[PDB]
């Protein structure tokens, strides 16, 4: 039915510091994708009421 | 006669990626000079036909 695929998971790291005044910076980042099966005669399986 | 002197071999080394999203590049660099021996009044070495 309706279902998830992750394409990588939620990873972080830190931009590293080169000079003495590098501000301090983050990243956190994440991917996937969702779809809501159909069968091969067109049978839909989610139902959004109104 | 005619010679080459060569300033640096060919060398190859890899752009360091920083962040998760970095393109991979990589550069390849090479130094060489060339020059035909002569002498004093003009005299020469190499000939070149047409």
């Amino acid at each position: 039915g309706l279902h998830a695929k992750i394409g990588m998971m939620m990873s972080s790291y830190q931009v590293p510091r080169v000079m003495h005044n590098d501000p301090y910076q983050f990243v956190k980042w994440f991917a996937a994708g969702f779809q809501s099966n159909n069968s091969f005669s067109g049978l839909k399986s989610t139902v959004y009421g109104s």
